[PDB]
Order: structure tokens, then C-alpha cells, then sequence
């Protein structure tokens, strides 16, 4: 029946032909077949699967597979062995490399179908030690996600005692990796996708294993502390950080700014990764991190550090408040910042171009949540221009935008302006 699949699967027949020819083909497992019957069947579907030219061919692949493992497990159990599972992971298949997505498939679904033989245990040790090396690698995001969701299958895959350690650290320098080149929108969201599922398996580590997750932290700063003037860390590093216990924040925090071995170039690094981590579209919980940071500086009085960030980023962050996701979070950064940023109108009047538009954009769009964070906003803004008077001709539009939300009364303002401020010239 080999043949005849082959045959068939390079015509031009009808579809609906096709296919009764492929459920003849799928029946034809549940007979007796001898050694060489088993194997050809397992190379052709192999085949189809790994290089079919469309997805009608994949699926045939795996249809036919899977019933053929099924009816004949122990002939599948040698042809899906340690030495092929080598090979496919080192040099490929055909016309694939190693790296494709498509062979990672193929072994998590050989898994499935192997996981009642005795040859599954050596495969799991074989695995273990390849993942790691994988990892070790800096695997593109969708590999990495396709990796992430065979181990959450078979966590017998993953690296045990000590190397569970490495392999987060490993895993976690590999996240520090990641980008998407491409601008189209179907990409960018797939690859938001394909980062949460590398996250999502590092977190369930995190429980399964609780011993990983102080190194895994401990990594995550050494990323965005860097002053490796070659590397940027990607703020893709943002999705493991939404789910941290706050204690463990401050412990965190609590090291980077007292340790007496840090220079404040490593602190400036960790902040301005932090803020741009905002960037990452489900950065609900980022601020958390900021401003625990922020204020960890100030008691430490790195004023200077503070201020010149805050110009280097405040105008980043004015512009997250376009993404509702992680405005509430960009509005308590961008309110910390303005603030406590109290010797100079220099920071508010980078933002200063941006708020009628803002403003203009949210007032009527029939959302009562857009409604309620304008009065938080415009409460902000007008702090800001009391504390900061006399240019009548740059508020004037700001105040024509948001004369129909609360003004806050004088004495309010004076007493919100009571907020500690960073000393300049420190
Ligand atoms: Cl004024």
C-alpha cells in the first residue's frame, strides 16, 4: 500500500477520491504486515509529513502513521529509535534542517506514539540531555515554543537535579535573545504567542521545581543589568515577570541598588530595561517593577540616575497610554516620573506635544473606563502646569482639550506637589 499512497498523494485525482483511497490506505493497517510492509509505510508517511508540499499531504502523513504505529508498535518502536531521533535533531531530514519547527513536531508526536514501549525511557535520557543543549543554542521563539510545549507533554524531557537550574538559566538567556524581524501583524502577534508558551512552561518549572526560580530571577538581572554594549536584551524578557510574588520584587530590587559591588551604570541599564519592558503587549504588571525600582533609587539617592532616565524615557512612556492593556501601569509610571521630577519643566513639556491628541482621541469614545482614566490624566496635567506656570501659550490647547473634565481645587494640587521630589545636582 505504500506505493499506492504515493502514487496517489502525487496525482491530480479529486479530492473526494483522495480521500476514500486514503481511508483504504488507513484500514489497510489493521492486518498483518510483515518487518519490511512496516517499514516502507513508516519511511513514505515520514516523508509526507516532514516534506508534504501541502497540508492535505502532511495530514495524510499523519493519519496514515498514526494507524500504522498504532496496529504496529513494536515495528514503529524500532524504526522511531534513538539513532534516528539523534539524527533528525543533528542533521536534519531531507531538505530540512535541524532548527525546523517540523522536526521538533514530528518527535513530540513520536513521543505519543512510542510512550507505552520500553525504548521511551532511553529516548527521555537521550532528550534531556539535547534539550539543554538546545537551549544552549538560543533557539529562535517559534522552535522554542514548539520545545515548550513537547516538555509540558513530557516533563520527563526536561533536565533533572542540578541541570534543572541550568537549563532555566540557559532558558532564560535564550528569551534574552528573541526578536521578530518581521513587521507584518500575523507575525507579531504569533510571535507574542510563541513567546507566552516559552514563559508559561519556564513558570511551571517555577512550581514543579521551586529551587529554579531564584536563579532564574537572578538571570533575568543579569540580563537587564548589563552594560554589554554589543547586546540588547529583548523586552520579551517582560513575559516572566508578570506572575512574581511581590516579596521576591523586593529582595530583587532590595540587591540591585545596595550591593556595594554594583556600578550605577548596571542600575541605569536595569532601569531603562524595565521601563521599556512597558513595550511588550501584555505588560499589564510591568509598573510594579518600575516604580519599586524608582523608589529603591531615590532611597538610595541616585537622583541623577532618576532624572536622566526619566528624560530619556519619559516620552516612551507617555506613549503606552495608547495601548489600554498597560495604560493603568504606564499612567503610574508617568505619574511617579512627573511628580517627583520637580526642579525643571523639561520632562513635562517632552510630553506636553502629545496630550491634546491623546486627550482628543479617548473623550468620546463612548467608554466610561476611557472617561474615568481622562479625569486621573487631566488631574496630572493640571499639577503639573500649576507647578510648573507661566507659559500660557503652550497650555493653552492643553487646557481648551480638557476644560470638560474635574479641575482639581489649588489646595489639592499644592498638597498632591507635597510628593518627595528627587534632589537635583546630587
Ligand atoms: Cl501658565
Amino acid at each position: 500500500m505504500d506505493k499506492i499512497l504515493e502514487g496517489l498523494v502525487s496525482s491530480s485525482h479529486p479530492l473526494p477520491l483522495k480521500r476514500v483511497i486514503v481511508r483504504k490506505v488507513v484500514e489497510s493497517a489493521e492486518h498483518w504486515l510483515d518487518e519490511a510492509q512496516c517499514e516502507a509505510m513508516f519511511d513514505l508517511t515520514t516523508r509526507l509529513i516532514l516534506e508534504g508540499q501541502d497540508p492535505f499531504q502532511r495530514q495524510v502523513g499523519h493519519q496514515v502513521l498514526e494507524a500504522y504505529a498504532r496496529y504496529h508498535r513494536p515495528e514503529f518502536e524500532s524504526f522511531f529509535n534513538k539513532t534516528f531521533v539523534l539524527g533528525l535533531l543533528h542533521q536534519g531530514y531531507h531538505s530540512l534542517d535541524r532548527k525546523d519547527v517540523a522536526i521538533l513536531d514530528y518527535i513530540h508526536n513520536g513521543l505519543k506514539l512510542i510512550m507505552s514501549c520500553p525504548s521511551v525511557l532511553d529516548l527521555f535520557s537521550l532528550l534531556q540531555v539535547e534539550v539543554l543543549r538546545m537551549v544552549c543554542e538560543r533557539p529562535e521563539p517559534q522552535l522554542c515554543a514548539r520545545l515548550s510545549d513537547l516538555l509540558t507533554d513530557f516533563v520527563q524531557c526536561i533536565p533533572k537535579g542540578k541541570l534543572s537550574i541550568t537549563f532555566c538559566q540557559q532558558l532564560v538567556r535564550t528569551i534574552g535573545h528573541f526578536q521578530c524581524v518581521s513587521t507584518q501583524e500575523r507575525e507579531l502577534r504569533e510571535y507574542v504567542s510563541q513567546v507566552t508558551k516559552v514563559s508559561n512552561l519556564l513558570q511551571n518549572i517555577w512550581k514543579a521545581e521551586p529551587a529554579t526560580l531564584l536563579p532564574s530571577l537572578q538571570e533575568v538581572f543579569a540580563s537587564i543589568s548589563s552594560t554589554d554594549a554589543s547586546f540588547e536584551p529583548s523586552v520579551a524578557l517582560a513575559s516572566l515577570v508578570q506572575h512574581i510574588p511581590l516579596q521576591m520584587i523586593t529582595v530583587l530590587i532590595r540587591s540591585l541598588t545596595t550591593d556595594p559591588n554594583v556600578k550605577d551604570a548596571s542600575m541605569t541599564q536595569a532601569l531603562c530595561r524595565m521601563i521599556d519592558w512597558l513595550s511588550w503587549p501584555l505588560a499589564q504588571h510591568v509598573d510594579t517593577w518600575v516604580i519599586a525600582l524608582l523608589k529603591g533609587l531615590a532611597a538610595v539617592q541616585k537622583f541623577t540616575i532618576l532624572i536622566d532616565v526619566t528624560l530619556l524615557k519619559i516620552e516612551l512612556v507617555f506613549n503606552r497610554l495608547w495601548f489600554p492593556l498597560v495604560r493603568p501601569g504606564a499612567l503610574a509610571v508617568l505619574s511617579h516620573m512627573l511628580l517627583s521630577f520637580q526642579h525643571s519643566p523639561e520632562a513635562f513639556h517632552l510630553i506636553v506635544p502629545h496630550v491634546v491628541n491623546l486627550v482628543h482621541s479617548f473623550k468620546n469614545d463612548g467608554l466610561p473606563s476611557s472617561t474615568a482614566f481622562l479625569v486621573q490624566l487631566t488631574e496630572l496635567i493640571h499639577c503639573m502646569m500649576y507647578h510648573y506656570s507661566g507659559f500660557p501659550d503652550l497650555y493653552e490647547p492643553i487646557l481648551e482639550a480638557i476644560k470638560d473634565f474635574p479641575k482639581p481645587s489649588e489646595e489639592k494640587i499644592k498638597l498632591i506637589l507635597n510628593q518627595s521630589a528627587w534632589t537635583s545636582h546630587h
